């Protein structure tokens, strides 16, 4: 129809903007146009003036040191010789021996505050009475002199000399009656708004500089960046105990959402989240009272809002925006409750950085849509230069073919979500709070380290089942609940995701085995379950339900005997074959038992799956687990049934249409669902269906810019045939 | 010449062998009529723990023993039955049911640890079945048993191997029970009577067998060449709680099911077991050799099989009287195993192929292996000689390949040659290089080992670290972190050598954290020292949430554990010519690739600097994930695929180098020389007595006026030698060659 779209605009081009809103179906812009009214605001910057004059209510954050090497019984340790000087200063105001640690990192312990002193005219602390050959070094309080995204955009885009917008604190009371003054004020002045696109609150996500201008540390949810003397006071008052800077900067760590979380994490957060909260309601009454909707923007300065737990509602915001970069950062916003709407800012952003732009376009339409009918976005937009984008008439044919696409989805199914045909839930520390949030350091940018468990939340993001994200916690105090058919757990050892120490709580296994005993699911990745050192002989704790565990060079004494891979299987059926590949490997067959070596393993690779970053001496348990692959000595994939359920181990998995039909699979087959993997499957992988059956339809898409060729099943047994083009997308009669 | 050569031989066969062991110059001959009469130093194999069913089969309750781990049984309620023996090889190993098993097994519940109380279960009259109860269910458990051996493990190995089928089984002996001990020893007084054409009782071997149990299906279940497994029974454990102050668990023995590998960070119970067990077998040792000598006969044992419990590199061994150790040489490694052993009077390698239908098959050419490990242990045996070599098997066999027959005349006359030249003194050394580890000189030569001679997928990358060292130009030790804690590191030492993964005997484990170790290698090596880290050099988990190898600082490389994925790692650029990389082989469509495609530019949270495409040429084995740099100042010489393989660091006065990993080739062994010299600021030192060819080397003989430079390949290889005046002498070597000139005496 006409709406559910967002215009950026500009200046000087308000022919074309009202050219491009008819052409689009727009109906809000970031005057005389009728249009919804969107202004950014940015609550803890643009005021230079407020906070030159207030310095010490700048946001602060704990920063650690290099670790210098003492070469005798004192040693001096520059503060600053690591650090963005022009992003951070270390606080001088605020009793470092009070505030600031000292720690030999050697044996761990913190060395006394009478052995150590900072010099009255250089950033450097003077540490005597130590031992020679240990490492050392400081945690200090640090104020952020500028704004950490505007810095981003300012060294990105090379702004030269512009000046620096300098971040405030609203936890300081002087500070905070500006904000609410200013936001009162602007809000009188500003009639035409009809949306506040707060951008973002009072917190940014962990995002450091180094002394060469690059980033030094990030994390999407570090709350490194929210500490100040006054803060830490009221906290140590309000939960009976005083936070050390080790708890901030976690031996250099900075508490990544990788570590398993720590009781010390969950205060901070629980005290900052009531702050920040409170405040948010705050604005949101305001901008409300003035009789404008306000939109939050799930990133930057987000930290505290806490979208995915409970309360989240009380707040009233009116809508969350978030940056769309795949299917997992659509879910994180589309899955959000507790607000009226959500909107995805799709890419290309308008900027210059020949082109072809449609192509991006409309792969980061698909990108979403798939994860869109899993789970509905109730607008979508752009941000930018209008005007550029203009220039590329391919790219403006391209949007309106989007824009039109979007509103037809919602025309057809009102929104509803496409129905999942099985409940599988992911656990980890973190659950719910964390929903598609696993796996992330920096959004949307997964890398070497992170890309073998992110494609878990990519393929689930918009797979024909449905999602859900439970806690270690949530298992303990309740158990599984019924309606659950599988649990994934995945990641690496000693990481939040898979879990660390919890695996040595009986109840938990107790509690797991048991219900795959009885009919369950539990799907491992990586290295799912594992304790160190708890089992001399067991590093997964429910090897025996996957079949698989890892060797950690405790049993090398003990021969693992493979047995053959099984080639023809359910979960692998879509792989596509590769007949001299499989020749070769049937050819070179399996090594013969050799003392100190095992045997059973394949002496050529059958290979024709990315599992990604490999692990490594994965074995089977005995001989009665299902390999279906275990190339190079080691297993990837495998399957072993444990009472009435089924265990999976995969080694890790990228995401690919081939890898998301892979787990697909995987998820049925474990679940003994084979003979409801049939109905609403497409036999393409670069295909997939959803179907709407209270609307009586289904839709085929095409995840791809390529000609796809694919026979949808019905329900009813029967078939149909499509031929779909470029990004393509049918609907039919259910 | 002639000698220094032991030959094989058989029943009917006395011309062959007359004809043989003139072609190959043998002076002794391994066991017929006329073949006494040769005049030969006379071999006899003599087997104490065997080869008596007449005996055992009367005291059953004598066979050695050996505490055995169930298969996990999950409970599903309760109660839980736990069958011993269904994971076990039935023919040679049995439950025993006559020591008191509430006394002598544990039952332990593994997901919690917990040993079930005795008062809980009960084993069945009827079945090889436990049954526990007042369980938790969804609980895995396992039963650690008392089992008899009943089948000699080596002899069931040969006969599984062989296909013996029918044959009699020999039941081994434990000589701890006084009974079997009298025997033993009353039947060596009348053997040595009834065998006056015997010189050399050649002990194959002695007391305790290696840890090698088979399982139900036949095939080996769990091998460990050092382990003591199988050296148990209730009076020596009862003799061990009195002498020691506290009794062994089961579980010190069974390990959770690791038993006792090598690899395992040494427990305190493992020691005393094995200072225990040590002081009775080399006693007993001790007699035999006695008995040998007062019958006039000369006393050699074999570096294997019932071979637990001599501790051949630990103190007092001299003390045994042994004449001769005589061992199987597989490859470079396992010939210094042997070499290397104080305390004997002389040492014996046998040489492969063994003589046996495997090989000499029509249409296989034995000669090929004869040669090629001939060539493996000579690059070895420069740097530590052995007195003597020889074969195994049949020589009946041997004597149907003549291309073979003269392939060991060759290797005969090159044996003795080299002996006569060098006077059976080692070549000189270029450098004091020490392999540090939990073990040290009492495991020397035998770190990375599993099975003898065959290294395999988990271990190759650091056995090919012994390999490389057994022929190189440098005099290698090994010493223990014991060693350092209470003494420092010796002065004379040049590069300490750490290699191995985390938690594992060669690595430390968690003696990284005691700060006395890393104050005293930093301090050494901020003074001039040289640390080599291989693997994961250093490494202790959870210790530190930011630090995993210890000394990353030393050696400029450490492994993000998932802890650090929030701090942006950069990579400096790689340095591709350099000193330690100077003989690998260019490969220039590699090089324009990776110079082409340039490194990575910084993106946020995955820092920058890492090579885009690999540069490739050398094979580092088993990879180590995520190794990075930890600042920009290290040199990072190999670092494809997005994490570290090669670099070096300078700290202070001193150098650390990392290598991800090692397998052993011509190029590798290069490498490894090249960072020896490289670490200890040695690059000065490094040409004197060097093969500008990696597959040829060199051995210096100051004290006899001569060098020689061998050929470690069989095909033909030109190398330029370097003199240590600075001169040179070019050679064209044959296939498998050595030529020997003068240098200054
Ligand atoms: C959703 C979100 O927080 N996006 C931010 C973006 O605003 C910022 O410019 C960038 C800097 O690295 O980090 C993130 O991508
Ligand atoms: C040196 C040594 O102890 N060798 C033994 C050999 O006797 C035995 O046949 C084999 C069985 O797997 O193990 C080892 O190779
Ligand atoms: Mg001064």
């Amino acid at each position: 129809s006409t709406g559910r779209f967002t215009l950026p605009s500009e200046e000087n081009f308000a022919e074309k903007t009202k050219e491009l809103a008819e052409l689009w179906g727009a109906d809000a812009i970031r005057l005389a146009l009728g249009k919804k009214i969107y202004n950014a605001y940015f609550p803890t910057r643009a005021h230079n003036e407020w906070i030159t004059l207030h310095m010490d209510e700048t946001p602060q954050v704990y920063l650690l040191t290099d670790r210098i090497l003492a070469e005798s019984d004192t040693v001096d340790i520059p503060l600053m010789e690591s650090f963005f000087a022009e992003q951070l200063k270390p606080n001088r105001d605020a009793d470092p021996h009070k505030y600031w640690e000292v720690v030999d990192r050697t044996t761990g312990e913190v060395v006394d505050s009478a052995n150590w002193t900072l010099d009255a005219d250089e950033d450097t602390v003077h540490v005597s009475g130590v031992a020679a050959w240990h490492e050392y070094t400081v945690s200090f309080l640090a104020y952020i002199i500028w704004d950490p995204v505007e810095m981003y955009n300012h060294l990105t885009n090379d702004w030269g000399d512009k000046e620096h917008e300098i971040p405030f604190d609203i936890y300081h009371p002087a500070t905070r009656k500006f904000v609410f003054d200013t936001f009162e004020q602007w809000l009188k002045d500003s009639p035409q708004t009809d949306v506040v696109r707060f951008t973002t609150f009072f917190y940014q996500f962990t995002l450091l500089f180094d002394e060469k201008r690059r980033e030094k540390v990030v994390d999407w949810f570090g709350c490194a960046c929210t500490v100040s003397p006054r803060a830490l006071d009221d906290f140590e008052a309000k939960y009976g105990y005083r936070l050390r800077p080790e708890d901030f900067v976690d031996g250099g760590a900075y508490n990544s959402a990788w570590r398993v979380p720590r009781k010390a994490q969950r205060d901070w957060i629980d005290f900052l989240s009531g702050f920040v909260r409170e405040n948010v309601k705050q604005l949101a009454d305001m901008s409300h009272a003035a009789g404008k909707e306000a939109m939050m923007f799930l990133g930057d300065q987000w930290i505290g809002t806490e979208p995915y737990k409970d309360g989240f509602d009380e707040l009233g915001l009116d809508a969350v925006v978030g940056s769309i970069g795949d299917g997992t950062t659509t879910r994180m916003i589309a899955d959000i409750p507790g607000v009226k709407y959500t909107e995805g800012r799709f890419l290309p952003y308008f900027f210059p950085d020949g082109n072809d732009p449609s192509i991006e376009g409309l792969d980061n339409w698909r990108k979403a849509r798939r994860a869109i009918l899993r789970s509905p976005i109730s607008r979508m937009g752009y941000g930018g230069y209008l005007s550029l984008a203009a220039k590329f008439p391919k790219f403006v044919d391209t949007v309106t073919h989007i824009a039109n696409e979007f509103r037809d989805i919602h025309d057809r199914t009102g929104g509803v979500a496409a129905e999942g045909e099985l409940n599988v839930a992911i656990l980890n520390s973190w659950g719910k709070m964390r929903s598609w949030m696993a796996f992330t350091v920096a959004h949307a940018l997964p890398n070497k380290q992170t890309y073998s468990y992110y494609g878990i939340l990519e393929s689930l993001s918009g797979m024909r089942v449905n999602v859900r994200f439970i806690s270690f916690d949530d298992v303990l105090a309740h158990g599984i609940d019924s309606d659950i058919d599988v649990i994934i757990n995945g990641g690496p050892v000693d990481t939040a995701f898979t879990g660390g120490d919890v695996w040595t709580n009986p109840k938990l296994v107790e509690t797991v085995r048991a219900w795959v005993r009885g009919g369950g699911a539990f799907v491992g990745v990586g290295e799912p379950s594992s304790a160190p050192r708890f089992q001399t002989g067991r590093f997964f704790q429910l090897a025996d339900v996957i079949g698989v565990d890892e060797e950690r060079y405790q049993t090398l004494s003990v021969d693992k005997y493979f047995p053959p891979v099984v080639p023809d299987h359910f979960i692998t059926a879509d792989v596509p074959v590769d007949p001299a590949a499989r020749e070769a490997w049937e050819q070179a067959g399996y090594r013969i038992p050799l003392s100190g070596c095992g045997g059973g393993q394949s002496i050529k690779p059958l290979g024709g799956i990315d599992f990604g970053e490999p692990v490594l001496n994965t074995y089977p348990v005995n001989e009665n687990v299902t390999l279906l692959r275990a190339d190079g000595g080691q297993v990837q994939l495998a399957t072993n049934d444990y009472g009435k359920g089924r265990g999976v181990y995969i080694s890790g998995l990228p995401y690919s249409a081939a890898n998301a039909r892979l787990l697909e699979r995987v998820l049925f087959y474990a679940s003994h669902n084979e003979d409801k993997y049939a109905a609403w499957s497409s036999s393409n992988p670069e295909c997939e269906v959803a179907h709407f059956p209270e609307q009586g339809l289904y839709c085929v898409i095409n995840n791809t810019d390529q000609p796809q060729k694919t026979t949808v099943t019905l329900a009813d047994g029967t078939t149909e045939d499509f031929d779909l083009p470029d990004s393509g997308i049918a609907w039919r009669e259910a």
